[PDB]
Protein backbone atom coordinates (compact mmCIF):
# COMPACT_ATOMS: atom_id res chain seq x y z
CA UNK A 1 0.00 0.00 0.00
CA UNK A 2 2.46 3.02 -1.28
CA UNK A 3 1.94 6.34 -1.27
CA UNK A 4 4.50 9.33 -2.09
CA UNK A 5 4.89 9.88 1.58
CA UNK A 6 6.79 6.76 1.82
CA UNK A 7 9.59 8.46 -0.18
CA UNK A 8 12.50 11.00 0.29
CA UNK A 9 12.57 12.21 -3.27
CA UNK A 10 15.61 13.72 -4.51
CA UNK A 11 17.25 14.82 -8.29
CA UNK A 12 15.91 13.95 -11.78
CA UNK A 13 17.21 11.20 -13.40
CA UNK A 14 15.01 11.80 -16.69
CA UNK A 15 12.40 13.23 -18.63
CA UNK A 16 10.20 10.90 -21.14
CA UNK A 17 7.41 11.13 -23.36
CA UNK A 18 4.77 9.58 -20.82
CA UNK A 19 7.20 10.77 -17.56
CA UNK A 20 9.90 11.87 -15.46
CA UNK A 21 12.65 9.52 -13.10
CA UNK A 22 14.03 10.77 -9.82
CA UNK A 23 16.46 9.59 -7.86
CA UNK A 24 14.79 8.41 -3.93
CA UNK A 25 15.18 6.59 -0.55
CA UNK A 26 12.58 4.93 0.45
CA UNK A 27 11.97 6.47 4.57
CA UNK A 28 11.59 2.86 5.82
CA UNK A 29 14.61 1.00 4.61
CA UNK A 30 16.12 3.79 3.59
CA UNK A 31 16.84 1.63 0.49
CA UNK A 32 17.53 3.99 -2.66
CA UNK A 33 15.90 3.25 -5.58
CA UNK A 34 14.17 5.25 -8.89
CA UNK A 35 10.54 6.86 -8.57
CA UNK A 36 9.09 6.75 -12.02
CA UNK A 37 6.01 9.35 -12.51
CA UNK A 38 3.87 8.58 -15.35
CA UNK A 39 1.22 10.87 -16.75
CA UNK A 40 -2.13 9.24 -17.26
CA UNK A 41 -2.70 11.87 -19.73
CA UNK A 42 -0.10 11.29 -22.05
CA UNK A 43 -0.31 7.49 -21.64
CA UNK A 44 -4.13 7.91 -22.90
CA UNK A 45 -3.11 9.81 -25.53
CA UNK A 46 -1.55 7.06 -27.04
CA UNK A 47 -3.53 4.47 -25.98
CA UNK A 48 -0.96 2.79 -24.39
CA UNK A 49 -2.60 3.14 -20.55
CA UNK A 50 -4.49 -0.42 -20.65
CA UNK A 51 -1.55 -1.73 -21.89
CA UNK A 52 1.05 -0.66 -19.64
CA UNK A 53 -0.61 -1.69 -16.98
CA UNK A 54 -0.75 -5.22 -18.16
CA UNK A 55 2.68 -4.89 -18.72
CA UNK A 56 3.90 -3.50 -14.86
CA UNK A 57 1.24 -6.57 -13.81
CA UNK A 58 3.51 -9.23 -15.50
CA UNK A 59 6.94 -7.05 -14.37
CA UNK A 60 5.93 -7.90 -11.09
CA UNK A 61 6.24 -11.36 -11.10
CA UNK A 62 10.15 -11.10 -13.17
CA UNK A 63 13.22 -11.71 -10.63
CA UNK A 64 16.34 -11.04 -13.11
CA UNK A 65 19.24 -9.81 -12.26
CA UNK A 66 19.37 -8.32 -16.13
CA UNK A 67 15.72 -7.22 -16.10
CA UNK A 68 15.11 -3.70 -14.08
CA UNK A 69 13.67 -4.93 -11.12
CA UNK A 70 9.70 -3.57 -10.13
CA UNK A 71 9.80 -3.22 -6.80
CA UNK A 72 5.87 -2.12 -6.75
CA UNK A 73 3.76 0.62 -7.99
CA UNK A 74 1.04 2.82 -7.52
CA UNK A 75 -0.92 5.71 -8.90
CA UNK A 76 -3.85 8.70 -7.91
CA UNK A 77 -6.08 10.81 -10.15
CA UNK A 78 -3.58 11.37 -12.79
CA UNK A 79 -0.48 9.50 -12.40
CA UNK A 80 1.11 6.58 -12.50
CA UNK A 81 3.90 5.86 -10.17
CA UNK A 82 6.55 2.84 -10.23
CA UNK A 83 8.83 2.61 -7.71
CA UNK A 84 11.92 0.66 -9.88
CA UNK A 85 15.57 -0.65 -9.43
CA UNK A 86 17.96 2.39 -9.68
CA UNK A 87 20.77 2.01 -12.13
CA UNK A 88 23.67 4.10 -11.16
CA UNK A 89 25.65 3.58 -14.37
CA UNK A 90 23.15 5.19 -17.06
CA UNK A 91 22.25 3.77 -20.14
CA UNK A 92 23.96 1.73 -22.66
CA UNK A 93 23.09 3.97 -25.37
CA UNK A 94 24.99 6.59 -23.28
CA UNK A 95 28.23 4.70 -22.80
CA UNK A 96 28.14 3.74 -26.50
CA UNK A 97 28.26 7.34 -27.58
CA UNK A 98 30.75 7.73 -25.08
CA UNK A 99 33.15 4.69 -25.93
CA UNK A 100 32.33 5.18 -30.31
CA UNK A 101 32.12 1.31 -29.56
CA UNK A 102 32.52 -1.57 -27.69
CA UNK A 103 35.00 -4.66 -27.57
CA UNK A 104 34.32 -8.20 -28.15
CA UNK A 105 34.03 -8.72 -24.48
CA UNK A 106 32.01 -6.06 -23.77
CA UNK A 107 29.46 -6.93 -26.55
CA UNK A 108 29.62 -10.36 -25.99
CA UNK A 109 28.93 -10.25 -22.14
CA UNK A 110 25.91 -7.63 -22.98
CA UNK A 111 24.69 -9.94 -25.32
CA UNK A 112 24.57 -13.18 -22.77
CA UNK A 113 23.41 -11.02 -20.35
CA UNK A 114 20.84 -10.16 -22.57
CA UNK A 115 20.14 -13.47 -23.78
CA UNK A 116 20.14 -14.95 -20.48
CA UNK A 117 17.15 -12.48 -19.30
CA UNK A 118 15.22 -13.34 -22.38
CA UNK A 119 15.77 -16.79 -21.99
CA UNK A 120 14.68 -16.84 -17.51
CA UNK A 121 11.15 -15.07 -19.22
CA UNK A 122 10.73 -17.37 -22.01
CA UNK A 123 10.55 -20.39 -19.28
CA UNK A 124 8.04 -18.22 -17.40
CA UNK A 125 5.80 -18.03 -20.65
CA UNK A 126 7.01 -13.95 -20.90
CA UNK A 127 8.12 -12.74 -24.18
CA UNK A 128 9.93 -9.07 -25.11
CA UNK A 129 9.45 -7.05 -28.08
CA UNK A 130 12.32 -5.14 -29.61
CA UNK A 131 15.07 -4.16 -27.55
CA UNK A 132 16.76 -0.75 -27.86
CA UNK A 133 20.20 0.53 -25.98
CA UNK A 134 18.30 3.37 -24.62
CA UNK A 135 16.11 1.41 -22.99
CA UNK A 136 19.64 -0.97 -21.18
CA UNK A 137 20.26 0.34 -17.89
CA UNK A 138 23.70 -0.15 -16.07
CA UNK A 139 24.48 -1.76 -12.36
CA UNK A 140 27.04 -0.79 -10.58
CA UNK A 141 28.83 -3.75 -11.45
CA UNK A 142 28.25 -3.19 -15.21
CA UNK A 143 25.87 -5.37 -15.49
CA UNK A 144 23.43 -4.48 -18.51
CA UNK A 145 19.50 -4.05 -17.05
CA UNK A 146 16.29 -4.54 -19.39
CA UNK A 147 14.30 -1.33 -18.54
CA UNK A 148 11.57 -1.03 -21.21
CA UNK A 149 8.56 -2.90 -20.07
CA UNK A 150 8.25 -4.63 -23.58
CA UNK A 151 6.52 -7.76 -21.83
CA UNK A 152 3.57 -9.67 -22.87
CA UNK A 153 2.06 -13.55 -22.50
CA UNK A 154 -10.64 -11.46 -38.85
CA UNK A 155 -7.23 -12.72 -40.38
CA UNK A 156 -8.64 -13.65 -43.69
CA UNK A 157 -8.63 -10.01 -45.63
CA UNK A 158 -5.23 -9.20 -43.54
CA UNK A 159 -2.42 -8.85 -45.50
CA UNK A 160 1.16 -10.67 -44.77
CA UNK A 161 2.63 -6.94 -43.42
CA UNK A 162 -0.26 -6.14 -41.16
CA UNK A 163 -0.49 -10.19 -40.17
CA UNK A 164 3.52 -11.28 -39.81
CA UNK A 165 3.77 -8.64 -37.29
CA UNK A 166 1.01 -10.53 -34.82
CA UNK A 167 2.62 -14.24 -35.24
CA UNK A 168 6.48 -15.39 -34.52
CA UNK A 169 6.42 -12.23 -31.57
CA UNK A 170 9.25 -14.90 -30.02
CA UNK A 171 11.35 -14.64 -32.72
CA UNK A 172 11.37 -10.52 -32.48
CA UNK A 173 14.04 -10.20 -29.90
CA UNK A 174 16.38 -12.44 -31.87
CA UNK A 175 16.40 -9.29 -34.94
CA UNK A 176 17.09 -7.25 -31.90
CA UNK A 177 20.50 -9.12 -30.55
CA UNK A 178 21.58 -9.03 -33.91
CA UNK A 179 20.95 -5.44 -34.47
CA UNK A 180 22.76 -4.79 -30.69
CA UNK A 181 25.42 -6.63 -31.44
CA UNK A 182 26.43 -5.46 -34.41
CA UNK A 183 25.61 -1.67 -33.20
CA UNK A 184 27.85 -2.70 -30.17
CA UNK A 185 30.97 -3.61 -32.26
CA UNK A 186 30.35 -1.27 -35.21
CA UNK A 187 29.30 1.86 -33.04
CA UNK A 188 26.22 2.42 -35.59
CA UNK A 189 23.28 0.39 -36.42
CA UNK A 190 23.53 -1.67 -39.14
CA UNK A 191 20.49 -0.32 -41.66
CA UNK A 192 20.73 3.23 -40.25
CA UNK A 193 20.26 5.49 -43.77
CA UNK A 194 19.37 8.88 -44.15
CA UNK A 195 16.05 9.18 -44.24
CA UNK A 196 12.94 7.42 -42.86
CA UNK A 197 12.40 5.81 -46.04
CA UNK A 198 15.62 4.01 -46.60
CA UNK A 199 16.14 2.90 -43.60
CA UNK A 200 12.70 0.76 -44.15
CA UNK A 201 13.98 -0.73 -47.37
CA UNK A 202 17.30 -2.01 -45.74
CA UNK A 203 15.40 -3.14 -42.96
CA UNK A 204 12.52 -4.73 -44.99
CA UNK A 205 15.49 -6.11 -47.87
CA UNK A 206 17.36 -6.87 -45.20
CA UNK A 207 20.81 -5.27 -46.82
CA UNK A 208 23.54 -4.19 -44.51
CA UNK A 209 27.37 -4.60 -44.42
CA UNK A 210 30.41 -5.68 -42.11
CA UNK A 211 33.64 -2.70 -41.89
CA UNK A 212 36.82 -4.46 -42.29
CA UNK A 213 37.05 -4.79 -38.19
CA UNK A 214 34.56 -6.70 -37.37
CA UNK A 215 35.83 -10.70 -37.01
CA UNK A 216 34.28 -14.04 -38.34
CA UNK A 217 32.69 -14.87 -35.04
CA UNK A 218 30.58 -11.68 -35.11
CA UNK A 219 29.97 -11.82 -38.51
CA UNK A 220 28.40 -15.50 -38.35
CA UNK A 221 26.25 -14.75 -35.08
CA UNK A 222 24.86 -11.32 -36.59
CA UNK A 223 24.36 -12.69 -39.78
CA UNK A 224 22.21 -15.77 -38.27
CA UNK A 225 20.38 -13.55 -36.22
CA UNK A 226 19.12 -10.75 -38.94
CA UNK A 227 17.78 -13.11 -40.80
CA UNK A 228 13.93 -11.75 -42.98
CA UNK A 229 12.56 -14.95 -41.99
CA UNK A 230 11.58 -15.10 -38.03
CA UNK A 231 11.61 -19.19 -38.09
CA UNK A 232 15.42 -18.52 -39.89
CA UNK A 233 16.41 -17.17 -36.56
CA UNK A 234 18.14 -18.90 -34.66
CA UNK A 235 17.38 -19.94 -30.44
CA UNK A 236 18.11 -17.94 -27.64
CA UNK A 237 20.31 -21.21 -26.73
CA UNK A 238 22.17 -21.11 -29.79
CA UNK A 239 22.80 -17.50 -29.13
CA UNK A 240 24.36 -18.82 -25.78
CA UNK A 241 26.34 -21.39 -26.70
CA UNK A 242 27.44 -19.63 -29.82
CA UNK A 243 31.48 -19.78 -29.97
CA UNK A 244 31.88 -16.66 -30.32
CA UNK A 245 29.59 -15.59 -27.36
CA UNK A 246 31.21 -18.14 -24.85
CA UNK A 247 34.92 -17.28 -26.27
CA UNK A 248 34.40 -13.45 -25.16
CA UNK A 249 31.90 -13.68 -22.70
CA UNK A 250 32.85 -12.91 -19.24
CA UNK A 251 29.49 -13.55 -17.97
CA UNK A 252 28.59 -17.41 -17.82
CA UNK A 253 25.73 -18.27 -20.25
CA UNK A 254 22.63 -20.16 -18.69
CA UNK A 255 20.03 -20.73 -20.32
CA UNK A 256 16.63 -20.93 -19.15
C1 LIG B 1 12.89 9.14 -18.19
C2 LIG B 1 11.97 7.92 -18.17
C3 LIG B 1 12.44 6.83 -19.11
C4 LIG B 1 11.82 6.80 -20.39
C5 LIG B 1 12.15 5.85 -21.36
C6 LIG B 1 13.13 4.88 -21.07
C7 LIG B 1 13.80 4.83 -19.81
C8 LIG B 1 14.85 3.73 -19.59
C9 LIG B 1 16.27 4.29 -19.64
C10 LIG B 1 13.45 5.83 -18.81
N1 LIG B 1 14.12 5.78 -17.55
C11 LIG B 1 13.88 4.92 -16.45
O1 LIG B 1 12.93 4.16 -16.44
N2 LIG B 1 14.78 4.98 -15.39
C12 LIG B 1 14.69 3.92 -14.33
C13 LIG B 1 16.04 4.09 -13.78
C14 LIG B 1 16.84 5.03 -14.32
C15 LIG B 1 16.07 5.67 -15.40
C16 LIG B 1 18.05 4.92 -13.56
N3 LIG B 1 19.25 5.65 -13.69
C17 LIG B 1 19.52 6.70 -14.62
O2 LIG B 1 18.71 7.12 -15.43
C18 LIG B 1 20.93 7.30 -14.60
C19 LIG B 1 21.29 8.34 -15.52
C20 LIG B 1 22.57 8.91 -15.55
C21 LIG B 1 23.60 8.48 -14.66
N4 LIG B 1 24.93 9.07 -14.71
C22 LIG B 1 25.99 8.74 -13.69
C23 LIG B 1 27.44 8.74 -14.26
N5 LIG B 1 27.78 9.91 -15.16
C24 LIG B 1 28.90 10.71 -14.64
C25 LIG B 1 26.66 10.81 -15.53
C26 LIG B 1 25.32 10.06 -15.79
C27 LIG B 1 23.25 7.44 -13.73
C28 LIG B 1 21.95 6.87 -13.70
N6 LIG B 1 17.93 3.96 -12.63
N7 LIG B 1 16.69 3.46 -12.78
Amino acid sequence: QWALEDFEIGRPLGKGKFGNVYLAREKQSKFILALKVLFKAQLEKAGVEHQLRREVEIQSHLRHPNILRLYGYFHDATRVYLILEYAPLGTVYRELQKLSKFDEQRTATYITELANALSYCHSKRVIHRDIKPENLLLGSAGELKIADFGWSVTLDYLPPEMIEGRMHDEKVDLWSLGVLCYEFLVGKPPFEANTYQETYKRISRVEFTFPDFVTEGARDLISRLLKHNPSQRPMLREVLEHPWITANSSKPSNCQ
